[PDB]
Order: C-alpha cells, then structure tokens, then sequence
C-alpha cells in the first residue's frame, strides 16, 4: 500500500466521493494525518458513542444510573431494534440501551437514550461544553443519515470528532469508571469489531462505532495500534459516492492497510 495520503486521494479518485479524515496519537492529541479535517460529514450511526458519553456524564453526576430500568412501548419502535425489540415487556437498563446502541447500532435504543439527554438539542449543548463547537445533532434516528447534499444537520468533521472523542475517553471529563465503560462498549462492537480483527494482522488492536447513510455515506470512528494497545484515535468519514457498501468498506480498509504498512511517522 501507498502512503496514508496518496491512499486517501487515490479513495476519492475511485469512489467520486469525499474523504474526512484524521488520524491522532490517543494519549496526547498528536494530529498525524489531516484530510478534510474541518469539512462536515454525517455522523451516522457514530454519534452513538457520543450519546453514551453524555448519558456517562449524567451518571456521574448523580443524574443517571446505568442500572436504571426504562419500559418502553412497541410503538416507540424505530427501524432496526435487534436488542430493544426483544425487551418490550421488561425493558433494558439504561447502561444495557448504550450496549445496543453502540455495539449493535440498535436505533431505538439510541433514541430512548437521546430522550434522556433532552434530544438531539441536548446532545448538541453537551458538545458545546466540553468544547465542540461543531458537531451538531438536528435529528432522531432513523430521519438523521439522510445524507442530503450541502446539509449541515446530524454533521461533525473529522477533526472535531476526534477531539471530542479523545475528550471523552482520556480528558478526565468522564470519572475513571465512565472512562473504562465507553472504551469497553467499542471493543464490544458486534458490527464491524469482529470482521475488522478477522482482516487485521496479529497484534493489532480495534476498537470502533461504524456508521452508514444516504448518497454513499459511511464511516468510522475507531481506537487503532500495533503491540494490542489504543494508540491512535482514527476517523473516517465518506459521503456522496454511488459505490456499492462492499467498494466503500473496501476504501476504508485500504486506508487502514496504508497505515499499518506505514505506522511509524
Ligand atoms: O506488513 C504489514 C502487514 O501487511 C499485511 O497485512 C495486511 C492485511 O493482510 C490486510 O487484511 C489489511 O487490510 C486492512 C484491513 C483494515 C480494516 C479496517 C481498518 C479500520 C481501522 C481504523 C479506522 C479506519 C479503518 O492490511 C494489512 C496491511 O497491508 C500482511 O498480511 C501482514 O502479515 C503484515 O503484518
Ligand atoms: C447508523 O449508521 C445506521 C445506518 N444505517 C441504518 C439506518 O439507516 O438506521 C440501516 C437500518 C442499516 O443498519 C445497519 O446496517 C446496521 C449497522 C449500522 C451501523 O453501521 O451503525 S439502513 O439500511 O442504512
């Protein structure tokens, strides 16, 4: 594989669409590789880990307990409910919603969790204090990966994102204990972690929250590194390509072979 770079604009080349990108050192916020960094790009499915970050603040605040029980009805039911589906007559507990959530992508599970957090509008606030002044979210699932051209809502930037992630697993934010909880629930991920560790060569470590939507939009957000450790924070977003999900997953994986080939810079 090329360098990182080269691979990333050889990406656009093929797919027609725009790659994001960033990639930062986990422990110190090193930014090694910026790609469209501070364009906008739709979250997807990869606001979830926010979201638990934000029900994690609650937590600690004496706001929220991950063992709190929430019943909910059928008809609060949104498209793809794996887990919540099967709990309509005992319910899921809260830290049980943010495991569906981030590591099945269970949508109903997400918006229950975001009612809890006063909405897409409450999430957004979240951001703005700890210091993301731009990602934002405007939607409920499933209406937020609608992915419409030159729309700002549900979008983040590669850069922003990665800050905000780094803030929430490692800035002290988040009390020890929410800290190891957020991490766990993204080397938990049934989605894609299993199938990325089956391509990866011995050694490497994954963690991630995957996301898909309209017009070609796909990404990740995911925790990379050589020696089994999280070194580095990796995001990648794609948006208006017409290729086939299994041609945009092969994109970004040849975006990670460029990086494990080319690791030490
Ligand atoms: O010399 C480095 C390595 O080169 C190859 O490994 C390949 C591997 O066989 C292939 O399956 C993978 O594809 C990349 C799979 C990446 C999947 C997802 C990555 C995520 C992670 C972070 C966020 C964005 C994408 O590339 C590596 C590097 O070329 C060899 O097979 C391996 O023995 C050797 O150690
Ligand atoms: C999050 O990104 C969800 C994206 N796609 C879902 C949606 O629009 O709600 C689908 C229902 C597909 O969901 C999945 O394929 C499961 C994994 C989602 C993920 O990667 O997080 S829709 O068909 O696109």
């Amino acid at each position: 594989s090329p360098q990182p770079l080269e691979q990333i604009k050889l990406s656009e080349s093929q797919l027609s669409g725009r790659v994001g990108m960033i990639e930062m050192d986990l422990a110190s916020g090193r930014t090694l590789t910026a790609w469209r960094a501070d364009e906008r790009f739709p979250m997807m499915s990869t606001f979830k880990v926010v979201l638990c970050g934000a029900v994690l603040a609650r937590v600690d605040a004496g706001d929220e307990q991950l063992e709190r029980k929430i019943h909910y009805r059928q008809q609060d039911l949104v498209d793809y409910s794996p887990v919540s589906e099967k709990h309509l007559a005992d319910g899921m507990t809260v830290g049980e919603l943010c495991a569906a959530a981030i590591t099945m992508s269970d949508n109903s599970a997400a918006n229950l969790l975001l009612a809890t957090v006063g909405g897409p509008a409450g999430l957004t606030a979240f951001l703005r204090q700890i210091g993301d002044n731009v990602t934002r979210l405007d939607r409920w699932e499933t209406e937020l990966n609608e992915a419409l051209p030159g729309d700002a809502r549900d979008t983040t930037t590669p850069a922003s994102m990665a800050a905000t992630l780094r803030k929430l697993l490692t800035s002290q934010r988040l009390s020890a204990r929410s800290q190891r909880q957020l991490l766990q629930w993204m080397v938990d991920d049934r989605v894609a972690g299993p199938l990325i560790r089956s391509v990866l060569p011995a050694g490497w470590f994954i963690a991630d929250k995957t996301g898909a939507g309209e017009r070609g939009a796909r990404g990740i957000v995911a925790l990379l590194g050589p020696n089994n450790k999280a070194e580095r924070i990796v995001v990648i977003y794609l948006r208006d390509t017409p290729a086939s999900m299994a041609e945009r997953n092969q994109q970004i994986a040849g975006i990670g072979a460029a990086l494990i080939e080319h690791w030490q810079r």
